[PDB]
């Protein structure tokens, strides 16, 4: 819609009081006009048909209950958009500042997000199994990255290219959460995931065989499940790029690591550069040891802790 731009006041699914990047025309409305092309949170109303009503306000002022969800997309948005565009020069997901879209309320009790192909999707969670998904910066980031994603290495979510696709998504939700500051770890949806039961995850990184995920190649799942286990062998490759940033010893090998900074340059020139959509681990292997390559040469510390990490992970 068109008008002036505004700046709002609400508070997030945590209750924390937040500013937010509005546009005025006789409403309100939840649109960013300050990044790209823009940033537009729609109301889903509890259906399943997409996008819903582009979010109008009376006063510029968002303390609804309703409203929580809505000022958490639309804000961890906007912080997802300025972590690629000031640490990796990429003007949103397809490079060209394009469109950010973002539904909120979507059905009843759907305890899930996800990026359709052309716009994220919240749930509002049952309550005791997950509350409203926006609320978690590593969710929003983590799903805004498949958008990233399917523009660039275009990785096929199936099996290890899939894998690779869901591990990418951990890595950067995790590296924007860590950019935004505000409790970073190495934990993927502590924020919104069971409310009532502290210190649990959906999945962790720095070891994901605290929920029964894979920490190593000889582990990985086989089978039908979740797309061939996308959203599991993704342990394999997130417990890598924990031993990259932070090193450790891991399954008798110890990598020393080179902090996230540095995970992220690697991780996004791999990305950008060197994978397909039908790569998989060890492909992964290689692109990842070329960009530290390219970044900091033949013989650099870099290129040791990439190899070290993956052979840490059993992959060859
Ligand atoms: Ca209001
Ligand atoms: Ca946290
Ligand atoms: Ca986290
Ligand atoms: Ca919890
Ligand atoms: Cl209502
Ligand atoms: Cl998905
Ligand atoms: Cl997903
Ligand atoms: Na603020
Ligand atoms: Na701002
Ligand atoms: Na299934
Ligand atoms: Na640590
Ligand atoms: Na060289
Ligand atoms: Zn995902």
């Amino acid at each position: 819609i068109t008008g002036t731009s505004t700046v709002g006041v609400g508070r997030g699914v945590l209750g924390d009081q937040k500013n937010i990047n509005t546009t005025y025309s006789t409403y309100y409305y939840l649109q960013d006009n300050t990044r790209g092309n823009g940033i537009f949170t729609y109301d889903a109303k509890y259906r399943t048909t997409l996008p819903g009503s582009l979010w109008a306000d009376a006063d510029n002022q968002f303390f609804a209950s309703y409203d929580a969800p809505a000022v958490d997309a639309h804000y961890y948005a906007g912080v997802t958009y300025d972590y690629y565009k000031n640490v990796h020069n990429r003007l949103s997901y397809d490079g060209n500042n394009a469109a950010i879209r973002s539904s909120v309320h979507y059905s009843q009790g759907y305890n899930n997000a996800f990026w359709n192909g052309s716009q994220m999707v919240y749930g509002d969670g049952d309550g005791q199994t997950f509350i409203p998904l926006s609320g978690g910066i590593d969710v929003v980031a983590h799903e805004l990255t498949h958008a990233v994603t399917d523009y660039t290495a275009g990785l096929i979510y199936q099996n290890e290219s899939g894998a690779i696709n869901e591990a990418i998504s951990d890595i950067f939700g995790t590296l924007v959460e860590f950019y935004a500051n505000k409790n970073p770890d190495w934990e993927i949806g502590e924020d919104v995931y069971t409310p009532g039961i502290s210190g649990d995850s959906l999945r962790s990184m720095s070891d994901p065989a605290k929920y029964g995920d894979p920490d190593h190649y000889s582990k990985r799942y086989t089978g039908t499940q979740d797309n061939g286990g996308v959203h599991i062998n993704s342990g394999i490759i997130n417990k890598a790029a924990y031993l990259i940033s932070q090193g450790g010893t891991h399954y008798g090998v110890s990598v020393v690591g080179i902090g996230r900074d540095k995970l992220g340059k690697i991780f996004y020139r791999a990305l950008t550069q060197y994978l397909t959509p039908t790569s998989n681990f060890s492909q992964l292997r290689a692109a990842a040891v070329q960009s530290a390559t390219d970044l900091y040469g033949s013989t650099s510390q870099e290129v040791a802790s990439v190899k070290q990490a993956f052979d840490a992970v059993g992959v060859k």
